[PDB]
């Protein structure tokens, strides 16, 4: 996977 893809999930979540 890929940080830019990873951090967004985050945020989201």
């Amino acid at each position: 996977f890929l940080p830019k893809i990873l951090r967004k999930i985050v945020r989201a979540l």
